[PDB]
């Protein structure tokens, strides 16, 4: 059976750029929904044995049943899982990954700026990825819980731009939610991804 | 040019169903939006004249440079103000449309379940509709800010459900939000529209 993670953190770890209260319901219920739903799908089925990340990788090849809660669920256990990774009290712009985004965008200010500029007009619910795609980064958003696996394309880092990610404290003001996600970014956890997939 | 329209009540007239911070947010800050990027993308344009129902029924007449804002803005200017025209304070469940919804459901209870269970398993942002379709009701969905009027439906009931319609008070709890909602319901605006279309 799929787990829900433990968060790597207290859940007042990352105020003042995502509230307590926020990091709660994200987690315990919204990420907790997307585990029980995933698990009610696949228990006593052959994919109850598959990694997450391969299922996520051949959505096509589940079987057509299952498909959407896998793509659904099975996304939002995926991509909640990578999040609470990625996020850290103690952000530093350090690693291989920062010299290869400066390598490829000029400077990591040029690339914030396409992460934020993608981030802000994605419509309704979603994701903007930082991906590698055949050893070269890519800035790409999904809707809902899709994934950049499922185009053949790994996930390094990740936003969520569901409103539920941001509406307690920012209300309508994704932009400021977007220009606080810098501030909590483990790089170190980035880089680690990088290493693995480049 | 396009307007944001007034609301036809107090902010604080929909307590304690939606809270008056969320109607501020919602009708000051989103639906203000959506006016002010429709009217970026037509003003001074051959569809500077162009009602937003013939533009959204119509979408693939739209010149395809302006499409996705006319979808995107277009409907959320539409959507957004239906809904605030089908909430009242002092809603009361008779007229020609609930004699017709009891007369195709059986009970009113039963077309609220079905509109219920739309509503809720409606997976990311959009809207759950009651529509008239060739002088029939049918309940649909609809994601982001897409209209069943591009589908040949005409809508007469509308549901936000987007996240930033009920997160602030209802969190997660979507569902509470939808048991809110009927105590709410401007059923003499829903037979009017009815009326208009059936
Ligand atoms: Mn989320
Ligand atoms: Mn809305």
């Amino acid at each position: 059976a799929f787990k829900l993670p433990n968060l790597p953190y207290a859940y007042d770890a990352l105020e003042p750029y995502i509230d307590q209260r926020t990091m709660e319901f994200h987690h315990d219920k919204h990420h907790n929904t997307y585990v029980t739903k995933l698990n009610a799908t696949v228990e006593g089925t052959e994919l109850e044995h598959q990694s997450l990340a391969d299922m996520i990788a051949n959505l096509d090849k589940v079987p057509e049943a299952m498909r959407m809660s896998v793509r659904n669920n099975g996304g939002g256990h995926f991509n909640h899982s990578l999040f609470w990774e990625i996020l850290s009290p103690n952000s530093e712009e350090k690693g291989g990954v920062i010299d290869d985004i400066k390598a490829q965008w000029g400077t990591l200010d040029e690339f914030k700026n396409e992460f934020a500029n993608k981030a802000t007009t994605l419509f309704g619910s979603g994701w903007t990825w930082l991906v590698v795609n055949d050893g070269k980064l890519e800035i790409v958003t999904t809707p809902n819980q899709d994934n950049p696996l499922t185009e053949g394309k790994t996930p390094i880092l990740g936003l969520d731009v569901w409103e539920h990610a941001y509406y307690l404290k920012y209300q309508n003001k994704r932009p400021d939610y977007m220009t606080a996600f810098w501030n909590i970014v483990n790089w170190k956890k980035v880089d680690e991804l990088y290493q693995a997939a480049k």
